[PDB]
């Protein structure tokens, strides 16, 4: 029983099902009243909200599902016809968010690929994408600045393709924002936002020194 069989558990004892609103409603209380898990949050989701609506892509690309609460929260912005594909290399989580998107009604929508976003990107024109209107950037830091990169090479961009980076301040991804800042191929908008809690895995390395080789 992991956290986020529990989080999938909630949502179908207490969301109204096809109802993404109700959802996302459920995610967030499990969240800041059980137990904290790296949903994008509330707060977050507004400003998503607003960059889905304001650019009107047809066709999103995610990295990181997770759970799926930002793969719900941008799904259910979309017009009819528009789809959404979110990269998952955890298969247990992307079990877990095509639940959380038929609880939601939003299946029709969404496909999940799963493995790793470095490994997936240069697939994705056999998988019948040529050019993506958006992406969003919330998987393992390290890998923004490369995947941006990459998805110029496999010309998965076009102008006007608006790039949209989660937690760019805390941890933090200072590489890929110099990167997309310095250069002029790259026009950016910095949306701040206030996190009251924020737990990341991390740790220490006991290394003892056995003698030279
Ligand atoms: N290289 C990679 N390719 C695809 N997924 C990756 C990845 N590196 C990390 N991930 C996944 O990215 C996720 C980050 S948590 C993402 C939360 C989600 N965007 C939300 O707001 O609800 C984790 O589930 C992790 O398994
Ligand atoms: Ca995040």
């Amino acid at each position: 029983d992991t956290k986020e069989q529990r989080i999938l558990r909630y949502v179908q004892q207490h969301a109204k099902p096809g109802d993404p609103q109700s959802v996302l409603e459920a995610i967030d209380t499990y969240c800041t009243q059980k137990e904290w898990a790296m949903n994008v949050g509330d707060a977050k989701g507004q400003i998503m909200d607003e960059v889905i609506q304001e650019h009107n892509p047809s066709l999103v690309l995610e990295l990181g599902a997770y759970c799926g609460y930002s793969a719900v929260r941008m799904a259910r912005l979309l017009s009819p016809g528009a789809r959404l594909l979110t990269m998952e290399k955890n298969p247990d989580y992307a079990a877990i968010t095509q639940q959380m998107l038929n609880f939601a009604g939003l299946q029709d929508k969404v496909t999940i690929l799963i493995g790793a976003s470095q490994d997936l990107i240069p697939q994705l024109k056999k998988y019948d994408v040529d050019t993506l209107d958006l992406v969003f950037l919330d998987h393992w830091k390290d890998r923004y600045l490369p995947d941006t990169i990459l998805l110029e090479e496999c010309g998965l961009l076009r102008k006007g393709t608006v790039l949209l980076a989660d937690n760019v301040i805390v941890p933090g991804t200072p590489d890929f924002l110099a990167y997309v800042r310095g250069s002029s191929s790259f026009e950016c908008t910095h949306y701040s936002s206030y996190l009251e809690y924020m737990k990341v895995v991390d740790g220490l390395e006991k290394a003892v020194y056995k003698g030279p080789s």
